[PDB]
């Protein structure tokens, strides 16, 4: 679990996402994993805007953060998974590193600030959707 709080918006995982979420919609991308809704309070968190290919990630299976490097983000097929069918998610970045599905929704993090969350993982990787061409997170 878990989401970016920037401005008056809320970026969690599409496959996580609550009824709450859906009843105030923004954006939603089955493509990515993504989905933003509203907030009535602001969100402290600052989005990247950046190519960095290193940053620490927060891995909820070892209540601990760890140091990668990442691809680009770019279109990758998703192995299925023991709860998840094989499709190809886009704007995906991965590392070599751990993770299980409960850590989707961890944040990876640059100097700049958040890069993305958690969305895929097998095979000792780990995927990000990323958010930083979401240059909208930014304003109104
Ligand atoms: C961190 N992590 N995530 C997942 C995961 O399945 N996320 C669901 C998510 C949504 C979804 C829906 C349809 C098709 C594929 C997908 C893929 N990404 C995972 C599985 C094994 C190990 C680690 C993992
Ligand atoms: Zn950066």
């Amino acid at each position: 679990s878990g989401a970016i709080y920037v401005g008056n918006y809320r970026v969690v995982n599409r496959h996580l996402a609550t009824h709450n979420d859906w009843a105030n919609l923004v954006w939603e991308d089955s493509s990515r994993d993504l989905l933003v809704s509203s907030t009535t309070a602001q969100g402290c968190d600052t989005i990247a805007r950046c190519d960095c290919q290193t940053g620490v990630y927060y891995c909820s299976s070892r209540r601990k953060h760890y140091p990668v490097s990442f691809s680009k983000p770019s279109l990758i097929f998703v192995e299925a998974s023991e709860y998840y069918p094989a499709r190809y998610q886009s704007h995906l970045m991965l590392a070599v590193g751990h993770s299980e599905p409960g850590d989707c929704g961890g944040i990876l993090r640059c100097q700049h600030g958040v890069v993305g969350i958690v969305s895929t993982g097998g095979n000792g990787l780990v995927g990000f959707a990323d958010v930083r061409d979401l240059l909208w997170l930014d304003e109104e």
